[PDB]
């Protein structure tokens, strides 16, 4: 299934920054308003929870930049190439969150409610209201749709 | 995904009483030690998140018994072959619960952690140790598997 990563609070989503169809290695991911088929994604099951985010414009899936298995909070996130299990992730649709393998989720870098365009996502073990995201239609950006498959 | 609904305090699982590969129309569900074809279960996703707890051996769906939108609790889990908005269940493998479309629960009717074979299971809306439960593999009890597909 093909989906849109939304910030709960703010109605952004996730980019890889520049929007490219074939981001390099360790462009970081970043939160934009705008919505076009690069910034699509499909979750692939690994182990029941656990699978890669995956852009689908270029295959490369999200890392923590440097693909440490317990990044420390401020890790960048970014898209790679590589597959490995420092790279994999639980979609949270019940809680709303992004977990990373490590137990930390996916944040705005700062934490704000509203963080504006281009604001860089990060790790971070907290969890509150502007760490939140769903998983939204690329037809219709408000209506949930089941990333497990 | 064929699994066993795993009673998660207690490693109960969730069966028809009695067993039977045909259960009638409004026969209970219970929890009990016993591993078999006929307490094998799979989810039919209806929408996102919500969708049927089909028993596999008869095809019939988890209800709360007089199929009301709003079960109050204490009212008890049933099969039944009808298909309606009022079988409709989550299954949050992240919080570890089976959460009806009216918001409540399944419990182990009383709330003990260790319930003996054949206690009933009910709607209730509270939250606890002793209502969680965990999905798995019919070959490997200890071994959660992804229900949604
Ligand atoms: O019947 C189920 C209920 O049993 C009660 O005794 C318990 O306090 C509730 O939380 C719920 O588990
Ligand atoms: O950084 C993300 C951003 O990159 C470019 O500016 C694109 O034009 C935008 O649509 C968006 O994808
Ligand atoms: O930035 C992510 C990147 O980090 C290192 O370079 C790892 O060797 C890669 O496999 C990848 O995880
Ligand atoms: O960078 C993310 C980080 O930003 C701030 O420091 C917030 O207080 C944290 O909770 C977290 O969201
Ligand atoms: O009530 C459930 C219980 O019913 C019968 O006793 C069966 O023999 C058991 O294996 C179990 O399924
Ligand atoms: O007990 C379950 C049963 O409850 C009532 O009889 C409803 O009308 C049926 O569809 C079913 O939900």
């Amino acid at each position: 299934t093909t989906f849109l990563i939304k910030h709960k609070a703010s109605g952004k989503f996730l980019h890889p920054y520049g929007g490219s169809s074939n981001p390099a290695n360790n462009t970081k991911l970043v939160l934009h308003s705008d919505i076009h088929e690069r910034m699509y994604f499909q979750f692939d099951v690994v182990d029941e929870r656990w699978g890669y985010i995956k852009h689908v414009a270029s295959g490369k899936i999200v890392h923590p930049y440097g693909g440490q298995a317990n990044p420390p909070n401020e890790t960048n996130m970014v898209l790679h190439q590589d597959r490995h299990d420092r790279a994999l992730f639980a979609m949270d649709f019940f809680n709303d969150n992004i977990m990373h393998k490590g137990g930390k989720y996916i944040h705005p870098k700062g934490g704000s409610p509203n963080p504006p365009n281009n604001t860089e996502t990060v790790i971070h073990g907290d969890k509150h209201a502007a760490m939140e995201f769903i998983f939204v239609s690329p037809k219709n950006k408000d209506k949930r749709v089941l990333v497990y498959a």
